[PDB]
């Protein structure tokens, strides 16, 4: 009949980014208060009137922020950390717990399992009470451009107590929340608002079993408090768990994701449990660019309007985790652009799939199918690769046997110093190339690069480095030469605060055609008698950084990307590059959710690691450089790895992290980071001879490195020089045998 289609939030950024320039200016005091504000105001009423004229029925009003949306309830609730309690609560103060300002600011964590992190909420005595009306005039303001189709939305209770600090008591805390909340949806309701939308996406998690008695008392109260709103218990990025149990919430409506949590959420509603119910159906991928999949999309969405009361059509998660729109990119060529779908676009898809349900006729549906049809069928996307039963899985000698190999090759000393790759960047105003010759370019590059192998000489660490200055992104960087990858000119998406990033996409086949570091390596190692190492990003990194192709499985998708890794490798081995090291930044992002599903991916992983690294000589040592904090979950697949020296960081623990390798007695090479590269601090002599001889209360010191924790591209050189100079806490540890 008539199918309403929605979404759950849009991207704060703007076309150009011009809400992340407003606030920043503001915070550079280069904006008044009224600038601000207005400025805010044009932004949101624009993309109100986006999502008006592309025809969604039920429109989000309450996303928007000037920063992020758990502070926005935190100020809001009156949840203001105990450092700030003497501020006046406006707009400055909502800065200064984003920012700092005498006090430091809030901590920032991942949403979920996103790129975008949220400001952490600070619990304490303070009792919680409305500061403002923040979601009502949104409300109200939205209503005068849109009208009924106005749908307030906010993150509910329970997840926002479970992504807080400080929680003594977690019920106490929630039901304190409730009056709030109350008062909140009341008004709402008054001034004109149906339906509300309310995020729990914490009952898509493991932890969220804990709350379900949680979930039935607190959506009991609003439903008997607020008995007209009609409630969306909204979820997203996985399935719904326990769903027999939660499709009894007292609520109007439920918001599952068929994109990322397909399975469980298919099957909770073939058993009938929501057939009663409206369903809030995500079937257009929230946080992925490509155009969707009409066929099974509308297939899909038959099946679920046979299994509920009522449905409405939206995408999985909100735009916010997407780029604006594909209008501009020019670059690309038409059959890509064609089959690509950014925030924009997605509202249009919504609306064709609601009207092709309801029977309606529109060219535009089988054009979009055509389009959808002509990219799955391109050339990049049809490419021959090398044939993997004839590619090395595992190396021909095990991890002892190299060892000595190696060591009669390398003639290194006990507890070898060395850095992970990369050196203060000053530079980038140089990068102008603008236009400026190659070879300039390239010789100003090589200048910097000859300049930290005379300091690492003078600093004597034994494994040197170039320090990646021709590099300005560890996963662009190798993308620019691979097959299949490719970049936008306007795709950023928000990550934290007015941060955000440019993903590269993975359209096609992954293929190595060239040489894509071999240049400066060699340079690098022809400056010096001590051993260069090269560096290259890992399949994990540079998977999770980019948008990927969702037509074919993460494993395929992983292998072709090893054996990049492992052309690239060949050609640095053959140019004599004997320590070679595979970059893994985002183990933490690229790790499922679901704990039941770790092991698959940690799998996958594993086996990409050994396609890229099997086929090199016995001789060349390879290193992994991995940034993670807990090993205790897969010192497993760690050891499966077989990596001759995987580098770790240890400073902030004081190496009590050597601990998950201790009880797994871990026989291969480890790397301590023995430095916090992430502070300007310079650490002291004795602080780091002790984060050095930790780890060697039980492990063999025969098996220990020394570096920093991280790569240096962060930190100023003043302080690098010195935090290096480090290599006397080594050599200390080293005198006293
Ligand atoms: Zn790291």
């Amino acid at each position: 009949s008539m199918t309403k289609v929605s979404s759950l939030g849009y991207p704060r950024l703007g076309e150009n980014r011009e809400w992340k320039k407003l606030i920043e200016a503001y915070w550079a005091g280069k904006v008044s208060k009224n600038d601000l504000f207005a400025g805010a105001k044009e932004l949101r009423l624009d993309f109100l009137k986006k999502q008006l004229n592309a025809g969604l029925d039920l429109i989000p009003v309450g996303d928007f922020s000037l920063y992020d949306h758990i502070l926005d309830l935190s100020v809001q609730f009156n949840i203001i950390p105990k450092r700030f309690a003497k501020e006046p609560i406006d707009i400055d103060l909502y800065f200064a717990i984003a920012r700092g300002n005498e006090n430091v600011a809030s901590s920032m964590k991942k949403w979920f399992n996103t790129n975008y992190h949220y400001i952490v909420p600070e619990w304490s005595k303070q009792r919680p009470k409305l500061n403002n009306n923040r979601l009502l005039d949104l409300y109200l303001e939205a209503r005068e451009v849109v009208g009924d189709k106005a749908k307030p939305v906010i993150t509910g209770p329970i997840t926002y107590v479970a992504l807080s600090t400080g929680v003594e008591d977690f019920t106490a805390a929630v039901k304190s929340l409730l009056p709030l909340y109350k008062q909140v949806f009341t008004e709402l309701v008054k001034a004109g608002a149906s339906y509300i939308q309310v995020d729990e996406p914490i009952f898509v998690t493991d932890e969220g079993k804990d709350y379900l008695q949680a979930a039935k008392a607190v959506y009991a109260y609003f439903a008997k408090e607020v008995p007209d709103a009609k409630f969306i218990f909204q979820t997203y990025f996985e399935g719904l768990i326990d769903s027999q149990v939660l499709s009894q919430l007292p609520v109007d409506a439920f918001g599952l994701d068929f994109v990322y949590g397909l399975e469980e959420n298919l099957e909770a509603i073939k058993t009938g449990a929501f057939k009663g119910k409206e369903i809030f159906a995500g079937v257009i991928d929230g946080r992925n660019i490509w155009s969707s999949d009409f066929v099974k999309t509308s297939a899909l969405l038959e099946t679920i309007e046979e299994q509920s009361a009522a449905l409405t059509i939206q995408p999985s998660c909100s735009l916010l985790h997407v780029p604006v729109t594909t209008k501009n990119e020019t670059d690309l060529d038409p059959v890509l652009r064609n089959g690509l779908a950014f925030a924009d676009e997605k509202l249009t898809e919504v609306k064709r799939l609601a009207e092709h349900l309801d029977g309606r006729e529109d060219p535009a549906y089988d054009l979009h199918i055509a389009h959808f049809d002509a990219l799955q069928a391109a050339d990049f996307r049809n490419v021959k690769l090398e044939d993997l039963s004839r590619v090395a899985t595992k190396r021909p000698s095990d991890f002892a046997k190299r060892r000595d190999i190696q060591q009669e090759k390398l003639h290194l000393p006990l507890l070898p110093t060395t850095t992970i790759g990369s050196f203060p960047q000053s530079i980038r105003r140089t990068r102008a190339w603008g236009d400026i010759s190659d070879a300039e370019y390239k010789q100003f590059i090589q200048a910097e690069i000859e300049r930290w192998i005379r300091i690492q000489e003078d600093l004597d660490l034994d494994v040197l480095v170039h320090g990646e200055f021709e590099r300005v992104d560890m996963v662009e960087f190798f993308g620019q030469k691979l097959a299949g990858f490719t970049t936008t000119k306007f795709g950023w998406v928000q990550s934290y605060g007015s941060r955000a990033v440019k993903p590269p996409i993975i359209y096609g086949d992954v293929q190595h055609l060239e040489p894509i570091t071999v240049e400066e390596t060699v340079y690098a190692q022809s400056l010096t008698d001590r051993p260069v190492k090269g560096m290259l990003t890992g399949p994990i990194t540079i998977t999770n950084w980019s948008f990927e192709r969702t037509d074919i499985p993460r494993d395929q998708l992983f292998n072709q990307i090893g054996l990049a890794i492992k052309d690239e490798i060949k050609l640095l081995e053959n140019a004599g590059i004997a320590i070679i090291q595979v970059d893994e930044a985002a183990l933490r992002e690229g790790l499922p959710l679901r704990k039941s599903k770790q092991k698959a991916y940690l799998d996958d992983a594993v086996h990409a690691f050994h396609i890229a690294t099997s086929s090199v000589k016995d001789e060349t040592q390879i290193h992994t450089h991995m940034c993670y904090s807990k090993f205790d979950e897969i010192i497993d697949a760690i050891r499966a790895l077989d990596a001759d020296v995987i580098s770790i960081e240890t400073s902030r623990s004081h190496g009590d992290i050597i601990e998950s390798f201790e009880t797994a007695v871990y026989p291969l090479g480890i790397g301590l980071g023995v430095y916090d590269i992430h502070s300007p601090r310079v650490p002291t002599k004795e602080e780091v001879v002790a984060n050095i001889e930790r780890p060697l209360r039980q492990l063999s010191p025969t098996q220990f490195w020394v570096n920093p924790d991280c790569g240096l591209k962060t930190r100023q050189e003043p302080e690098t020089i010195a935090a290096l100079k480090l290599v006397a806490a080594t050599k200390e540890v080293r005198q006293k045998l």
